[PDB]
């Protein structure tokens, strides 16, 4: 059988491929989680390889650990956290539930890196070293939740609300029908509507900011249960200082209280519920956007999606935001339901936990990039059309009534209907007009005023 | 006989209890939707209330309404908003999506009032004048729910919070033993673990205060779609500074988009999304509590529940909290599906979203208060027993593996732990005390010092 | 008479006059002012035929003399009967076992009997042979299986007709079908009708299959599953006389004594059923909202009744999808509690009875509604329709065999641009003799594509 | 070579050398780079299965040359046969009906088949009779139709053995009950296992109850449910090919091809019924880590074996547990999806299908594991869990027809202060003689209270 080197744990004998960078431990609980058979993200690799070398580099500093070693741990780190390892995870996400299989799995990858540079360090002794697998896991959470959401989610968000505000703008006195009950109203905008789905976006962005006070709070320091019990007191201090000089965010900080960091997962919880709004909020817009197009004939036509690559083009871009709008919602329960099942000074959800919060991040980053530019900044709006609507429609007859009678109103919005007509063409074939001028028709029935834009 | 009026419409006879107040409209709504049997929360009822009578404030001060007409229309109005007629709203909750029945009730109930005080109001067009059913509604809502969170939940959580703030400093060094995975770890206090569930609340605290910004923003001055068609172009900024001044709540405010603010209800999804938090941080606090009462003999045996009725107390409280939790998570999923399935001008979920999200905060405001003075007030903790288990837990011979030999500490920890007796006391019966002083044993196996209070 | 005092042996209780239950109950209500909301009408009526069964069984086995079993039974008669909706005050949200709640029906039922010149002691006469913990969730399940069979699937039943109605009267009501919303090729209204009665009838089928498991009872059980203080035979006869009483073939002893008490898992596969029943209606609700939708500016392919008896607003189909929100997140709250039980007991009963009647009652008197005053007096755009379908660029295909695919290509870019059928742009590019009409009119057929 | 270029009808694109996908998949990969990942191994199979059939039964009905059909055939076995998991990058979020994947199948097939000197036209003749909105339903009801019959529940299967083995040798280790998280009457721990084996059983049954709708395809109904552009037979021969090869006797053809392509109900049923084990699982599994729960500070009934050959980690359970709160989130996203359909068309498929495909994976995988590294290998601490029922104030009851309620009460509460047995408090209160300790033996008697 292929290339299988082999190496010994207390226990006994085991066989890890011969290019793997992982060793026993990690070995066995990939023979004790055959699961899912995927692993940890990208994102959730990186920082716990910025949290392991931020450690050594505390470590060193308060001179518990040797500087040859740490500097061995801290360029090991540094490879890792820069994704040139990301195929040395092969855990699976289900696992014990403080995450402590994959934090073994870093610490044995850490030290195989620095033997092939010729440093010899202990997995759990110098790499582990002031650390519980209980603060490190949820740490690195943290970490790439907030990352992500400073980063990633936000830049693409600002870049879909900066789409939809320039269609705002654009089309401004584009005037059409408003719906209500999906039946016909008064007049709106196209501007107007757009300025309505680019104020959700901004709320998005506003909720994702109310929620970083609390998604930014580490574990680190607190070790086994809290207590920070074998760690040196000001470690979690000292861990965070270096992490936001290296990575910038100064959204990461110590927890307010070490106990409600280990033995919950609220914050991860909470930022969810702000994912989740986002995928309501979405779900919304990308609806109107797929009814606004639906295709020529039998539909709306109110405007044209551009074609992925350049007449009935498909809805493709709104059917993927509202799928990945679904999948927020269906991780966000999940997470809640971890987050409620901690017990005493551990919440054992956290592998899971992760694993969708991040996904969910991923998902509506993407997803909101592409819908801004390869949907919402190629829309073309049926102007003639949608102004003809709006000229035609019963519910603007109303000034008319201190022009003509409620009933000789009622019949011209009866007739127009019948007949086809704009309201205007019609009141000139009752022969209204005058004793009522021309003039003072087109300014009761200026949709656009009734727009009030 | 005597019990029912008979009332009149274009269609017949809708036949009315006498003492309504009520009419027509409101009867058939009535007759329309037998869906659930249950009506308008009388939070809501108040907020209609507020809101007609600022409503005819403004009309009166912007000269379109007659003073005489405005007058009635508030002092009935006030009637209403002081809860003096919560059974004159009999339609069901289920009705027309935007609230229009409701809407109507709430105009006829104030014209039958304002008449038995001899003066004759159009329910239509004076006490719903510069209104739409659209703006109305949604707006009566966010005022309930903002008043929900100000005036009444967060008080409730703030007394939870203190009451478990109060445990902490009390319970400070009373040392036990951690639970990780629910297995033995090292020693934390009772204090400690109090002061986690009380920055959870706390927490909670923050994330409800951190929703008002755009829970508090109201529609009213759209009317139909957003535009403010047949409404003064400020009628929502004078009704909403009267409202403040009326109320004393200054985070409502007009909405920042007008359309956004009826097209959409993303502010109740994401209050909702807080609520739920506050649920899942409940559901821990309450299931740790209900373990360390849990009933004497067979199980962990740590603190001691008040009975409701001043040896095995039925942990009730806590079932209660959690059973509130469920249902807050529960009216979280309805609230979240209905916010992302309104359709261009207007959400038409809004009466189901208004009626789970006012109980959401009605029953976690009660049961937060019940919890605090009924539950956590009241409990006492067995102080000697939790000591006796931490000094007699293996988790803590490793200060020992130093002063003895790793194999004869692991046998001192298999030795107490057969013959059940202080870890202390397993070094005195083999002897090793002395050439190992005693001081420096009870240094080292010092319970209280390694929870490092 | 504005209050009356009642004794507790561990305090004073101050009860309103005309209240039939007694101290325990009062103080519940003192203990638990959490929703302001109690029992259900159909969850009190079952809290009375359970106690009048075991009151008959506990007589029949000779262990509580005839003339105490004879008032109980009648006074349960008068609760099954719902002439007591108004004695039930505690809250929903109790006790986790529905102790609270169960101890409130022993309590009216000793009220009442006293009332009729017989005494009772609401624990060792009404409650005998019974725990809490098997009592309770016996009533939910009674509820909920009452509420499944002789409500909701004959709701349903009358949906369904009314929307195979629709499909038989519609059955060559030919239209543009839609995917993605954009044109596609040529169907009936009423092959999309029967599409949304297959969608009933299969709710139908799910709701009973979850009967064999729903209507399962603890009752025998008493504290944790053993039966221990009851004879070995009491659930069996109890559900034997409920069944006679009733008529409902489907309760019966649980399988599993254990299972039964220390698990909800019925209640959660019922709710499963009630949410895609939710589902289901969330679709037809929507197609039918959309089909209205209003009149210019929309679709406008059928008119919706007024209920008020040219602009009607769906408001059926908005109460229909509140509804199904409702059920779901109802659902919601049921899974999360039917999770949460430890050893022998679930204790989440009062709340998850709370939201599977409701969804029950939500599911079956909004489906009457739909079907009565909205499906039933649906109209159909006949011309309007058929003059869609004749002019779609979709239809143009059966044209490729008989000219080009790029005539076929023109002829629908003229169509749409003149606004014409696809057969008069046919005939106006001057393509017939040479393809006959008769050959067109068999390729343009547009019933004949939707497969009558 | 590094970047083979094949061209496409709007221009070209660059795919990698090893790649038998072509122009429109790689196309499909440039527009919907969302999560990174593809389509499930299970859904790849069925894919494969799928166009097999449809190529046999095209062949059989003389619509397609023999030659082609069997470079079909041949290619597709090998795609069933899980030799190509690796040419299906296209994301799963994509356009909702599936046809992106439809589309890459079709390309691999032919890029296969042309390796082996045949031409196929991926859509003339891959895709010969079918569309793409009832394909890739039709593969997703056969993976989650296989992955429950072939996969979940024989693993459930196992789980319940490994219970009810337990059920058996625990048959009279009796322990003290608790209800509330309190004291109660004896119960053994063969009782409370063959509660949960019930549980599991019970899953069974509701999963089979299932079928008959899981089972139900699509195929045949073309682009909106007419069939239109298919043999009238199609659906029925493609079915009867799928059944004859996979052995599913469960697969057949839709009641209604409408509500077949317009919803996805069946999904959201299937769904239902994983998601109510879930609940299951998570009592089973919280039930057995707290009886572990470590060794002095927890209540030390049973120890939990270490994953390979009284400290152990709980880490199988955590593992159950966190599975069960994927699946109620999945099952939340299925639903969600299952509502939204709109007229002929669900579009929301690709999203539906892999939340319930892991869904039934994850379910499969952990339950085997828990059955064999965990229930197997538990052991019961016989003497502690009876020392703790004898000594129990729960049963002091049957003593109150000896000594009486306020006796039966004192020997409760000094068995506590003193940490003595019933038994031995009253031995020690003199309470014996005039009371034999035969009488005392068989009233304390803790197996016969568990009337096991």
């Amino acid at each position: 059988s292929a290339n299988y080197r082999i190496e010994h744990d207390t226990m006994g004998e085991v066989r890890v491929p011969a290019k793997a960078l992982w060793r026993a431990q990690t070995q066995r609980a990939v023979e004790n989680f055959p699961i899912s058979g995927r692993g940890l993200e990208r994102t959730q690799i990186r920082a716990l390889g910025l949290l392991k070398g931020a450690c050594a580099q505390v470590n060193s500093d308060l001179g518990l650990l040797a500087p040859e070693k740490a500097d061995a741990i801290i360029a090991a780190a540094a490879e890792i956290a820069d994704g040139q390892h990301d195929d040395q995870f092969p855990i699976d996400v289900f696992q014990t539930g403080s995450g402590t299989s994959s934090n073994m799995n870093t610490n044995e990858v850490i030290a195989s890196i620095a033997a092939k540079g010729g440093v010899t360090l202990h997995p759990n002794d110098d790499v582990n070293m002031s650390q519980s697998s209980n603060d490190t896991f949820p740490t690195a959470t943290h970490i790439a939740a907030t990352e992500a959401a400073v980063a990633h989610l936000i830049p693409a968000l600002q870049q879909l609300h900066d789409a939809l505000a320039a269609k705002a703008l654009d089309w401004h006195t584009v005037v059409k029908s408003g719906r209500t009950h999906l039946m016909d109203a008064v007049p709106v905008t196209l501007g107007q509507e757009f300025s309505g789905y680019a104020r959700q976006i901004e709320a998005g962005i506003e909720r994702v900011r109310a929620c970083l006070p609390r998604l930014g709070e580490l574990a680190i320091g607190g070790t086994a249960v809290g207590t920070g019990l074998n760690a040196p007191d000001d470690f979690g201090v000292r861990v965070v200082a270096v992490l936001v000089a290296q990575t910038g965010l100064s959204e990461l900080r110590t927890a307010a209280n070490s106990f409600e960091a280990q033995a919950a997962r609220d914050g991860l919880v909470e930022a969810s519920g702000a994912l989740r709004t986002i995928a309501v909020s979405l779900t919304k817009i990308a609806n109107d956007i797929r009814w606004m197009g639906s295709g020529p004939l039998t539909g709306l036509a109110e405007i044209q999606l551009p074609d992925l690559q350049p007449g009935k083009v498909n809805p493709v871009l709104p059917e993927a935001v509202t799928q990945v709008a679904a999948q927020v919602i269906g991780n966000d329960a999940a997470i809640a339901w971890g987050g409620a099942n901690g017990a005493f000074e551990l919440n054992v959800y956290i592998p899971m936990m992760a694993r969708n919060i991040l996904e969910s991040f991923k998902l509506l980053t993407n997803v909101s990039r592409l819908f801004a530019q390869r949907c919402i900044a190629g829309l073309t709006a049926n102007v003639e059309h949608l102004r003809r609507l709006a000229e035609s429609s019963p519910s603007i007859v109303t000034p008319l009534n201190s022009a003509i009678g409620y009933e000789e109103a009622a019949a011209v919005a009866k007739q127009a209907l019948k007949e086809r007509k704009t309201i205007r063409q019609t009141v000139i074939d009752r022969g209204l007009i005058g004793d009522l001028s021309i003039e003072d028709l087109d300014r009761r029935l200026d949709v656009l005023a009734m727009a009030k834009a």
